[PDB]
């Protein structure tokens, strides 16, 4: 099942700030990776001190939706960068299926 | 050469197991990282980890021989695991340039 | 803005040599993640590294101009260093939102 993996590579102070906007998103989760990198929009600069998220997300609308929250409220004033791959999801949310009168477990 | 990449995101403390999955699969390596994350299916037996625990998981990530090799992997942690642990296993294609 | 998202994975005494590749190229970043692993070329001189070792390995991500920059970087980390260092290297279609 297809689904857009959306990544944002940004500052490790900005952690639980994201988070909350991928929660607010709807989104049903995220995956965190510390890492250090080098940019050329040197918002920031021209130990590792980036994080980087990878945002499984249920539309390309909400993909959408997180990265524009992110890159407006964060962007002007810190590093960063925000793209989608392209992913198919195998097991996911739903790996022991629906609750309620649908759920065969 | 096109590529299957296979990314597994699952507890920490699966390292071990994962890899002896892969290993027997026939697939020729993999690739891992400590992650830290959150998600919905709300099973990992501690609850969800700390927001700065950047160690609670692993993500592997395995270019595999053919697309059946992927499932065959995927299909083996979900149906062994996932039902006592938390994670995710999702495919991204890969343009294979040097290596493998 | 479609872009390669260049993937290089390979042995973590490497990370300044390659990071000097990446920047030559014209190449406006990367991001660099430490990475343990197994591969099946068995070139690594010190063998394959502790199942727990989560920093054998270097993993850099280059979001690339083009797929030319993407192929200059790869071509001279391989050509330079496959021979006695493990590594493998790979491009994965991305599309940059923020950028
Ligand atoms: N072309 C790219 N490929 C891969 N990662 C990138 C690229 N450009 C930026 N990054 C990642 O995004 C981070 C932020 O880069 P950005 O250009 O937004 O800000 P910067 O102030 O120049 O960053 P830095 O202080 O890291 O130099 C980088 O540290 C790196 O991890
Ligand atoms: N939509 C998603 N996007 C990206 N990563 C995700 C997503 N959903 C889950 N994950 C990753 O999978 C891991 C496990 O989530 P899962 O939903 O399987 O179990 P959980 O018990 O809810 O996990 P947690 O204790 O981490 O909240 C998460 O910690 C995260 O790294
Ligand atoms: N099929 C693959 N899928 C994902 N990652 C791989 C794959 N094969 C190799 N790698 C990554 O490339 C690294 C080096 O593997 P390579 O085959 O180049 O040399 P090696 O000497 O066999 O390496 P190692 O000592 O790690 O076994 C591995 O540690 C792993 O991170
Ligand atoms: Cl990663
Ligand atoms: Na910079
Ligand atoms: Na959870
Ligand atoms: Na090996």
């Amino acid at each position: 099942k297809p689904a857009n993996k959306l990544v944002i590579v940004t500052e490790k102070i900005l952690l639980k700030k994201i988070a909350k906007i991928i929660d607010e998103s709807g989104a049903k989760g995220y995956t965190v990776m510390n890492t250090g990198g080098k940019g050329s929009r040197n918002v920031r600069s021209s130990i590792e001190a980036n994080i980087k998220f990878e945002i499984l997300t249920e539309t390309r609308e909400m993909a959408e939706e997180i990265a524009d929250r992110v890159a407006v409220k964060y962007f002007n004033d810190y590093a960063g960068i925000i793209y989608i791959c392209s992913a198919e999801v195998l097991y996911g949310h739903t790996f022991a299926g629906p609750e309620g009168a649908s759920a065969w477990s």
